[PDB]
RNA sequence: UGGCCGGCAUGGUCCCAGCCUCCUCGCUGGCGCCGGCUGGGCAACACCAUUGCACUCCGGUGGUGAAUGGGAC
């Protein structure tokens, strides 16, 4: 059962040997042109790991992301791009 | 030596270079042989396992079972 539309997108497939700074950063040098980053997300936690939570702040932004960055090539890995299942906390104190 | 001990071997103090290491990465650490007991930590590194939907930091195991020569007194 597919996802609706959100304003964070779940990304995993991630090569989990990249530390989580670097990975944060890494993520954001692609995916700040598709709009406003509130935040990412990461944990290298046994159930967390090569999983990312890309917080956008205008949900047309995680839409592009998603349909323009699915499969891109990162860190070795074809990078794997969803809808977060739920808002994320940062969007639920706003809207 | 991360903590502790048994046996053996071994003239000393220095100075230069090379090398080693999970547990005070280096010049006021170490770089003979052999044996037993043991604490901590996954922080770095490595290996194993994991494709996992969070907004609570949080899987497991491994290592020192290491590393040479030269010079001056």
């Amino acid at each position: 059962p597919e996802t609706r539309p959100n304003h964070t997108i779940y990304i995993n497939n991630l090569n989990e040997k990249i530390k989580k700074d670097e990975l944060k950063k890494s993520l954001h040098a692609i995916f700040s042109r598709f709009g406003q980053i509130l935040d990412i997300l990461v944990s290298r936690s046994l159930k967390m790991r090569g999983q990312a939570f890309v917080i956008f702040k205008e949900v047309s932004s995680a839409t592009n992301a998603l349909r323009s960055m699915q499969g891109f090539p990162f860190y070795d890995k074809p990078m794997r791009i969803q809808y977060a299942k739920t808002d994320s906390d940062i969007i639920a104190k706003m809207k």
